[PDB]
């Protein structure tokens, strides 16, 4: 009744994750037509709860079946929650996809995961701090001490768009904000309130699969085109460029707050 949907970066320990969680209630098949693998199960001490295993992600883009998976997936509201598999030791490629994963509108827990290895490490993380600044829930787990796992669980269980009411994004540079937002006013009720951010970033990028199966007006789409050209001549960058510079931007300085 409940579904969560699993994603990270390859090698943040997802799939071990997935198979503490749901143990012996997998299925396993295919996404249609394509063969990415697509795996689903329950969690073992509520079968309740629907864990939907994505495809490992470095980014959203659109050129690669397993990111057009997870964006479609993600956008049509079929998950109730996002657990977002972070690995703790690289911590700052990781929360790249965070980023964009929060910007969906699906509320996020971030499952901050080998734990273990980072004190093997010497580098610290402060969780509370850096809960408080992506403003997202965080609970530390490990899938080899079996540490945290239930926590991270139930959290992302309770942590839903049926129970989060007000969302807060990651705020770039006002700037970029002040496009986004005469982005947001143009496209009005054309896309969903819940993941209309991710929509007017997308098209500020100018990404292929957006613009291309999205039926807006020919004003609408005029209208964005004078915002992304202006902003482009504010910042004197390329629109991909900005974007990318401002989540990284914002990512080293969340690191710089919760890291040792
Ligand atoms: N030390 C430690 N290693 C882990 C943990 N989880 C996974 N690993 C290791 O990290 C690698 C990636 O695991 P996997 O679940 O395949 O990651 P995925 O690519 O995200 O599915 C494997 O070689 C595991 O042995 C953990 O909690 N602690």
């Amino acid at each position: 009744m409940t579904e969560i949907a699993l994603i990270g970066n390859p090698n943040s320990g997802k799939t071990s994750l997935f198979n503490l969680i749901t143990g012996h209630n997998q299925r396993v098949g295919n996404w249609p037509g394509v063969t990415v693998e697509r795996k689903s199960g329950l969690v073992k001490k509520n079968k309740d709860l629907e864990i939907q295993d994505l495809p490992g992600i470095y980014s959203m883009s659109p050129y690669s079946p397993e990111e057009k998976v997870a964006r479609d997936y993600l956008l049509s509201q079929r998950a109730d929650s996002i657990l977002n598999v972070v690995d703790a030791t690289n911590l700052e490629r990781n929360l790249y996809l965070t980023t964009q994963l929060i910007e969906t509108g699906i509320p996020v827990t971030i499952a901050l995961n080998m734990i273990d290895v980072l004190d093997g490490q010497g580098k610290k993380i402060n969780v509370d701090k850096l809960s408080y600044h992506l403003g997202v829930p965080v609970v530390a787990t490990s899938s080899l001490k079996q540490t945290g796992v239930d926590q991270v669980v139930k959290k992302a269980a309770h942590t839903t768009t049926s129970t989060v009411g007000d969302l807060a994004f990651p705020i770039y540079d006002d700037r970029l904000e002040a496009a986004i937002s005469q982005i947001l006013e143009v496209l009005g009720n054309s896309v969903p309130q819940r993941s209309a951010r991710f929509y007017a970033i997308k098209l500020f990028e100018q990404d292929s699969l957006v613009e291309a199966e999205l039926d807006l007006s020919q004003f609408q789409r005029k209208e964005i085109e004078d915002i992304i050209r202006i902003t482009e001549e504010i910042f004197t960058e390329d629109a991909e460029s900005i974007v990318i510079n401002e989540r990284y931007a914002f990512i080293e300085r969340v690191c710089q707050m919760a890291e040792s």
